């Protein structure tokens, strides 16, 4: 079909260090290797029988997890991974950066993360568990799963977050508590069990993050969670509540829900809340966070049956004419100028703050595998196919829609291709969405 | 003279534990000892020669670190300290969060327990309190809770909205001068005590390290003066590089207009907060005033908070001392930033108001910088209605006229930081129980 | 002091030479070509001091630009369409290469281009008394040439010149389409000066004519509609509207409703100004200072409105000076205003570039402007404050903010015209004779 020029343009994108391939480039025309932009070409190349690529990334990410880092004055932590890094030949080089190089000095969280969901993903895709038995892998494990499992003033089970530290590397405001962060949090933490072996610290390590595991699941679906009636109780909260046993927990003001969350709430369906803080409580549907919270099982069986509803009945909303929306509904006006901070790449239904982003289409299709509703991955791969090829795979779309190209959307971005492609396998082979999901 | 009312209202605030006192109250008509609400009422029993409430505190405080905290299914940290306690006719009962309106965390409560500790010891010359293996403990607990690894990228630490004085949504989240204050303080003050054996050696060497990364994060990013808002103004965007200008990707178009009419030509401050993308040009009270006892600023730094003050007085004082923030959000921003939180209107509780409390600050930071005729003058003013309107929590309005509009009246921390005040006017000797060089 | 031999330094660093004659000089030395209205304090600063080749071959070689084919997509230009700019191309053999718009971006036209080519001519002519180049058939020609591409007629129902938005020093949007003051008032300069130095014969003869009868039109409609003060505001506060007739009061129907707020309490009982801009039912009140200045140095305002603009400027002074002389207009666009009019242009936000911000090349004009009306103490206040911190900033392009504290968000250090106005300022406080080079009566 069509596809195979997808896959001449991922095998184009390739980026080799030494002789061994290393990464995927971020886009062909984001000049190196990303790690979110490398997860669906690490999975697609696993798809098609090709692990050695998602072998040699994981291994070198390793070796750059073990860099001295440090920022004008400051150590930076020993688990943290770097967002991206840059062969140079003149002889080869790897150049890494884990923030004192990127735009706005932003942390990528959601690189461990990523790092362990592909690790178990590689493993369970290839049969061959002795990479993840290695010392150094576990190490890495050990390392990203000690900074965030610290204990500290947060008086929250999920992790605190910084402006900037998920794919919206910009201020959205994506501080606290996002969907996105707590959902591959989760995710990567069951990912851990799966491949973790118990050292002298080892059991103690698994115990907590089997303590973790539970306080996040309780207060994911407890919380986070919203639907017609959960929505109905919020705008019948009472405020001012101290004491241990308060219904209004948060001291959300039931007057502060904004009005487009009443019309957009249907009867049948319901999805994550993006953040939930004390006093904060963003009502934003977060894509990326949905849908991981599905793979990663920490949404019921319901809530998925939901969440899926959801995107059957306020279809045009979250996808359009392009899938798919990265977040919904967008900052305007004065919500624009106090959240982003006045940021122009992120003006009303772009790059960050509405945009289409075909990427997130293989996510939409995992979950949509993992719920029993592969009709909707189906719409989405149709709606796709008709107009990807032919706008030279961007990296983004915007308007309401989606029917405009990205106002800085770069031609022939990687993910974006292997995004499609790995849909593609993933609707032609189910029995792969066990590699990327849990139960 | 006629100022010994303050000492009546702070003696009937106490509360005692199996006979001995313990603490101050909050309120007395904020029903608990507040750790925040007592650091005054502990200095100024420690200036009059009543040290003994001060070290029942810190040891009963210490006591509750070590217990079993839990919220719904999470441990809380180790370390953490307690926001509050009170006694129940006689079992001790605190709160660690989960009882707190919002469930806010009390990041400050931590290090205030140090830097009292200091306070005493200073006061006191009593070398044995800080020298029990206990609080060597829970300073050591409360240390390796902020200087534990993570994701950061910046020397400061990270917090929730709702750390610190406003337990409430008002965009204090992330790195508060404040908070940033006060770890600095808490960071230098904890050398002053920590002993090497064991662990000591290795957290000392933590300690100081970071002391280097927020020295100099501070003074060079937070600092702000016309220069240096002339420059950000000249910023250019977009900056991918080791070697990047606008180091934080900040907008110059974004910065709000009441930023260029309030700088002057002489004086700066430090700014409200910086992050990704973010900086809050607001001026806070007490993150400025701490960062002048802890001698964060340098006495050029100090010299220029001074000055500002003296040229932007009617806007940071007014009829009435202290204004905890300059200046207040309005509107749009009261509604996305509070999440139209009634409390907090315009020139009110926290977004605004005019706190009595502040005044002590105000009056030690103006003794160590060698300006103590604004102290005078700031005392001149609140001596004039503080005892008049029956010592309120807070005041309100742009010049603090009107009392506040939910301000508990007889507040304990309002009459303890006036008492603090006056008796640091009197004697100067006492700046050196809570500031460093 | 010797703080204008530096300024000299600066200067004379700045001139730019074309096969060993020089031409012009540049515009920033660190905008890097030889622009017209850059040129213009320059080249009286030269004037001054007794200088005048540089002034000689720069009248020629823009006359030489004028005599040039210009295209634009498919659109062959004007006769007498003079350039906005010109560049050498070095480096041993140097090659002329002029803006007329085609690379201005926004595609913008220099109308103020002619009108200060004319007055700069008359400058000259007056500062070195040598009537030889004015007299020559190429400068007859080149006057001729810009007077009659506005001298022509048109569907125009207004004397005054209509024009395209960013005409004028403002090379950007900012509504200063229609009849701005600015252009208004060095058309009538020029158009005086023209007359001047026009020769009466051939043509000639025939020209004066043009040139007289649009200047009784302008006069009169300039003092009778542009002008404003406490009394014809609250006059025009007071006007009824659908005025249809020969006779009416409210001539170009005018919404008294609509009037800023800003206007009621800007305008001071002693004082006056030119309006920005009239047409038909749009009236731009903001206070431009080019306009005004020229308006007064032209003697188009009579010596009481010059006396009032004076006054204005002594009440008024914090707002259309401040800390930093002297504001490019006021007051500046904000929110609303900001988002229609200049279509979210982020170099003019609020109190910056063209939008409010303080200009110090303005000060020469505030200079002779003060000097024609016998108000020398306003210049040395404005100079004063003008040497406390201009050199101390490295010469900067522009200022911002309500008082100028802060240097132009954009600003470019070391600016040509902005040291070249310092010390034409200077050198006109020194020997006041020289406003007769700039000024008519």
């Amino acid at each position: 079909p069509m596809m195979a020029e997808a896959w001449e343009a991922l095998r184009r994108s390739m980026v080799f260090f030494r002789g061994q391939p290393v990464g995927t480039l971020a886009a062909v025309d984001y000049d190196q290797v990303f790690v979110r932009d490398f997860v669906p070409s690490a999975l697609a190349f696993l798809m098609n029988g090709e692990p050695d690529i998602v072998k040699h990334f994981l291994l070198k990410t390793l070796q750059l997890q073990g860099w001295e880092k440090r920022v004008d004055r400051f150590k930076l932590g020993e688990g943290v991974m770097p967002a991206s890094f840059k062969v140079l030949h003149d002889t080869d080089n790897i150049v890494a950066d884990f923030g004192e190089s990127a735009i706005g000095r932003v942390a990528p969280v959601d690189s461990g993360f990523w790092w362990i969901i592909l690790l178990r993903a590689y493993t369970k895709s290839t049969g061959d568990l002795t990479l993840s038995e290695t010392p150094e892998c576990q190490k890495g494990m050990k390392l990203i799963l000690s900074l965030c499992l610290a204990e500290g003033f947060d008086t929250f089970p999920t992790l605190l977050c910084a402006d900037g530290c998920s794919m919206i590397d910009r201020r959205m405001g994506v501080y606290g508590y996002p969907i996105e962060i707590q959902a591959l949090f989760f995710m990567a933490l069951r990912s851990a069990l799966s491949m973790l072996k118990p050292d002298g610290d080892g059991r103690e390590v698994i115990e907590r993050i089997v303590k973790r595991l539970h306080a996040l699941s309780f207060h994911m679906r407890n919380y986070f969670w919203l639907d017609h009636q959960n929505l109905n109780d919020i705008y019948r909260f009472k405020t001012e509540e101290y004491s241990h046993t308060a219904v209004n927990k948060f001291n959300v003001m039931p007057d502060s829900i904004p009005e487009w969350v009443f019309d957009f709430m249907p009867l049948r369906g319901g999805y994550f809340v993006g953040n939930v803080g004390p006093a904060h409580m963003d009502f934003r549907w977060f894509a990326l966070g949905n849908c991981v919270s599905i793979l990663s099982s920490l949404a019921t069986p319901d809530q998925s049956m939901a969440i899926m509803d959801l995107l059957e009945h306020r279809w045009a909303e979250l996808v359009g004419e392009m899938p798919l929306k990265i977040c919904y509904p967008c900052l305007e006006g004065h919500e624009w100028r106090i959240v982003t901070g006045c940021d122009p790449k992120n003006t009303r239904w772009s790059y960050h703050n509405g945009g289409s982003w075909p990427v997130l289409l293989w996510q939409l299709t995992a979950a949509c595998i993992k719920t029993g509703r592969p009709q909707i991955a189906r719409r989405a791969v149709d709606l796709i196919e008709s107009r990807l090829h032919r706008d030279c795979w961007p990296e983004y779309y915007d308007g309401k829609l989606g029917r405009y190209v990205g106002k800085q959307a770069r031609k022939y971005q990687t993910w974006s291709i292997a995004g499609y492609l790995v849909a593609k396998m993933l609707l032609e082979d189910p029995s792969h969405i066990g590699m990327i999901s849990l139960e």
